């Protein structure tokens, strides 16, 4: 039972929003990867079966544990009773595969979708909806929490949480069950502080992407007005250790240390495969992050 895991996400080989980049990378050729570079886990990809049985016919040979999937949300045109409803098939499948976390966020209105839609332009909830929003957002976590599955929020560029005060509105206006999915990358591009985040809501943190980001390239989408996926096709994103990026990662994981945080990181990078190769990418985030974390003293 080691008290940090190293997991992955097959974005990084195969995007799911955009279906041509890495569409010629094979489930098998992920998989066979990651696993070979050393993950312990690996969160849901499109490509992933659905159904218990098949997935562990996939995962468990590989050595590879099923960390989570991402699951939309809908509170803002859906009411609770059937957000609770379309959440339940991905809680029994979570529980079946021994899951902790299931990952959510509002995607109703988001814009990360949408090639030809500049990240500017992207949907900002009007003040007086937070508290029902959250209170949506917490009914579910509990909704989860009864059934031994902890909801963690997924910050994220192109939805309604983007900046670091809507973060702070979020956490405000949800609670107990509530976690945050700590994503440094998404923060940073948010024009967000990874370390200021963690400092306040550290003790709320259920799940960490240790996600990097390219600050020149997040530049150009913002000087030129680019959508998001232009951004990834870009190389807006990339692993921890590499030279390019600007996240610095220690101090972020000394506060999770000084806190006891027990669960998954992460290595979440979308690139486009044929031109920062997801093998060599993986294994350099693998490597560093690790190395990152005993100098925390997050992984003793
Ligand atoms: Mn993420």
């Amino acid at each position: 039972h080691h008290m940090i895991l190293y997991g992955t996400n097959p974005i990084a080989w195969s995007n799911d929003d955009d279906r041509s980049l890495g569409a010629h990378i094979t489930l098998d050729q992920c998989l066979d990867e990651a696993a070979k570079i050393g993950f312990d886990g690996i969160e849901k990809g499109h490509k992933f079966p659905q159904e218990a049985a098949a997935l562990k016919a996939v995962l468990e040979p590989r050595g590879l544990r099923y960390v989570s999937g991402w699951h939309s949300l809908n509170l803002l045109v859906n009411s609770v009773e059937e957000e609770k409803a379309a959440m339940q098939p991905a809680l029994d499948l979570l529980k079946a595969m021994g899951s902790k976390v299931i990952i959510v966020c509002e995607t109703s209105n988001a814009i990360h979708g949408d090639n030809d839609k500049p990240l500017q332009e992207r949907p900002v909830l009007e003040d007086a909806r937070w508290e029902a929003f959250g209170l949506g957002v917490e009914a579910l976590a509990a909704h989860a929490a009864a059934q031994g599955i902890t909801l963690v929020y997924h910050h994220h560029m192109g939805t309604i949480v983007e900046t670091e005060d809507e973060i702070d509105r979020l956490m405000r206006f949800t609670g107990p069950h509530t976690r945050l999915l700590l994503d440094t990358g998404h923060c940073l591009f948010g024009r967000g502080n990874p370390e200021r985040v963690a400092q306040k809501h550290i003790a709320r943190v259920g799940h960490i992407h240790a996600k990097n980001i390219r600050r020149d390239i997040v530049q150009d989408v913002r000087d030129q007005n680019l959508s998001f996926l232009e951004g990834v096709r870009r190389g807006v994103f990339t692993v921890p250790g590499d030279t390019e990026g600007s996240v610095d990662f220690v101090p972020v994981l000394k506060i999770a240390a000084e806190h006891g945080y027990q669960g998954w990181l992460v290595i979440e990078a979308e690139q486009d495969p044929d031109v920062r190769n997801p093998f060599e990418y993986q294994s350099l985030g693998l490597k560093s992050l690790k190395a990152f974390a005993r100098e925390a003293g997050l992984d003793k």
